[PDB]
């Protein structure tokens, strides 16, 4: 009794920004790319399941020659066990369990989801997490669901990309529709991390709350949450980097998915930091959103997005001021 | 109603050339790879099918150590809607339309398909191109199809692998085993392919015809060519490279199809460069060629292809000038 | 009548060494991985079928930024024809014919198998081999197999993954679940192997028996063998590098199948360099090794590999000598 489905999809996608867009949200240019993956799950007995699933990135917009394998990656590699109503346990690169507060406005046709960065603590896709859900507590209380997460030191060749050892969870409860999430989690910075000009001490912090309603075709969403010494940030005008001695995020979406398979789609996104070195206060993102996609089936949909991008031009970490759109057609299986 | 298809094939694969061959057509040494890809279609309704492909090379011969990357990339990765008789559109990384006339001696059981060279504008696979392609006229005159392509500017890192916004096309008319086709494209060139020494000119250009015959298991065509500040070339003496200013280009093949499964194959192939600076007129290929391959089935065969090699020792860019011969094992799924 | 299996795992893996683990026998931190691969056979004929294999392993610990490529690579890339009771032949990427030996040993939970280094002329995964194979000595002799092996040179850009033309060959018997093997290959170094400070002369050997016992629920299995100028090799004081001009290896392995599917392994591996420049005899591999994998079905598994560690902190090399232990969940198909 195993099941094992190969999957995976192929995205024609181009961004639209004025000039470079050096100075834009999204960038310019051919950002077409594929996904291969893999889930499967076996039945042990009739109380115990294993699972595994390993996900890739294959960019399509790199030549065959020496860039052939810019931005190519492993997005998730993770195994585990689920028993009858005890839980489930997984161990590998998986998602940050902040992310499942985050997950929730993370739905737009491209764009989206900003502070669920990857590698950055329990926020996003992140190596050596140990991972820890119950569902309907226990089987006594449907609709009630927790998790805990313990993530391992990664001491990496960058600041941007390692963590040391922490511990997160999460705890949400739906009920006919509505949905409402809280998540937290805290680890150690690392020498490297701290040696960084921006962000100060010795611990990151992350977590946020979110409410959403999800049924008769409507999706509506919000997620706010915090950070400290957590999220990733640059000054483009000194050349230097590290982390946002603190952030306050807010993100709100809503979509419509009508009968006939356009989803539109508006939203807001602010992220600011606060305490930055030799800056204070700075905006990093701030933006409201139109879209859609259109779905032909299963198989196939197309869309666009439109980021009306708020940061103003004398922005000072030189974040991006100008527009994106984006324009896509997708093939999965 | 989807249909997806992985697909793939491991090829063992080895070349023999004399010493080096440093100074060969085609190399020495151990030249097996793998590929991997899917393939799929979706029929969304009678008239409407969405697809969507992804194909990837894995070479075989380098070591698990620090060189294991090399040579590995993305060949393909795009997707597209095909609607009744009104045609088919598809945007991502994908063959130029060039290749419409230069698939037709592309045939050999290794080598042979010189000029159509990838991230070349209009001749190979490149990123970034949208492709409309019609087939029948509309579904009013059988066996006259057409396309148009729009490729979009990749400034990458090197000039070789680097273009600018074009436009490309071909029209092709088949009719009982006989097939003639041609097919002309258009770029900017970018600032990185104007600092090159090699190659002068604001516009890339490349156009080819082509004619066969391809019926009672006999397999004939040829193709010519001319291309201007779009074929890249290398002066291994000053080492200094770019683009030849024209290069005028035939190719020509012929095969036999038994049914026991040997497919014997004859080429010859000629490619010149013109007006190359400090140069003038300069072969880049010249050779004919005698092959075959065995087919056993569908998924199984085995080849053969030996490049008599016509370039002399002293061409003045040091093209190569000795033989090779490449001996395959195929496993195909 | 084409069969092909797409197959893979997922392993959620973690390493604990003390400290560092810098100076311990198998490091520390996350070690997931995954692997993809897959496996094809056409039959032609009654008599005659062809085959191929492709396989991969992505690193599942390395972060999304700029060392999203660590560690992954190719393991194997070859395909072959198998005739009735002629024998198989197949080229590409595959195990060495020493490996025939060393494969009696290599049998533990996560580690053991040391002396079967990858890129290392006969004895591990190795580029650009053609391969004999013949199963029960042409159909006469039942239990009695033979191969050779013909190694094509790789010049590559480091020592260590080089090597010249050699031959090697195995030859083994079976009877009643005992089994007997040897296997001896040889080659030429190349002129970059030779300037390595480690090791001296013009050819590489590698030769190995192995004895095993493999039916009612026990597995035991013993192999010895020498090397000359092939064992790879570092001195992480003078920061010098080569192979050992001999070393002596024994592997002992005993485990244990229970039917509810708990697979207890202990194991002795020593591995001895003999005449290193500058330092003479110096242990290389010497540990015990106690473990357990236990099996939920063909699926999914759990294990714990411990290596007591017995070589010395004053090893002259500077060879690791804590302990190390890996716990691992495994999900594959
Ligand atoms: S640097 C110099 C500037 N552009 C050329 C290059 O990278 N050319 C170049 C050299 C070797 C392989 C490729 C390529 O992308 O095929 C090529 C040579
Ligand atoms: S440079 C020096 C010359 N060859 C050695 C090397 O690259 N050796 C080397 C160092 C690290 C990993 C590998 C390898 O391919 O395994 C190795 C060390
Ligand atoms: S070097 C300096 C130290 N750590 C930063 C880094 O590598 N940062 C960094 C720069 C660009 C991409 C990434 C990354 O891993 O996303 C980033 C900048």
């Amino acid at each position: 009794g195993n099941k094992v489905d190969l999957y995976g999809k192929a995205v024609g996608l181009h961004y639209f920004s004025k000039g470079n867009g050096e100075n834009s949200y999204g960038g310019n240019g051919d950002m077409t790319y594929a996904r291969l993956g893999f889930k499967g799950e076996t039945q042990i007995n009739s109380d115990l399941t294993g699972y595994g699933q390993w996900e890739y990135n294959f960019q399509g917009n790199n030549s065959e020659g020496a860039d052939a394998q810019t931005g190519n990656k492993t997005r998730l590699a993770f195994a585990g066990l689920k028993y009858a109503d005890v839980g489930s346990f997984d161990y590998g690169r998986n998602y940050g369990v902040v992310y499942d507060a985050l997950g929730y406005t993370d739905m737009l046709p491209e764009f989206g989801g900003d502070t669920a960065y990857s590698d950055d603590f329990f926020v996003g896709r992140v190596g050596g997490v140990a991972t820890y859900r119950n569902s309907n507590f226990f089987g006594l209380v449907d609709g009630l669901n927790f998790a805990v997460q313990y993530l391992g030191k990664n001491e990496r060749d960058t600041a941007r990309r390692s963590n040391g050892d922490g511990v997160g969870g999460s705890i949400s409860y739906e009920y006919e529709g509505f949905g409402i999430v809280g998540a937290y989690g805290a680890a150690d910075r690392t020498n490297l991390q701290e040696a960084q000009p921006l962000g100060n001490g010795k611990k990151a912090e992350q977590w946020a709350t979110g409410l959403k309603y999800d049924a008769n075709n409507i999706y509506l969403a919000a997620n706010y949450g915090e950070t400290r010494n957590a999220t990733p940030i640059t000054n483009k005008f000194t050349n230097t980097s590290g982390f946002a001695n603190k952030t306050q995020d807010v993100l709100l979406v809503a979509q419509y998915q009508f009968d006939f398979g356009l989803r539109p789609s508006i939203a807001y996104t602010k992220s600011k930091a606060k305490d930055v070195e030799g800056i204070g206060d700075v905006d990093l993102v701030n933006y409201f959103e139109v879209g859609a996609t259109y779905y032909f089936n299963k198989n196939m949909s197309t869309y666009v997005d439109y980021i009306i991008n708020q940061i103003d031009s004398d922005n000072k970490l030189g974040v991006g001021s100008d527009d994106t759109v984006a324009v896509g057609i997708v093939y999965q299986f």
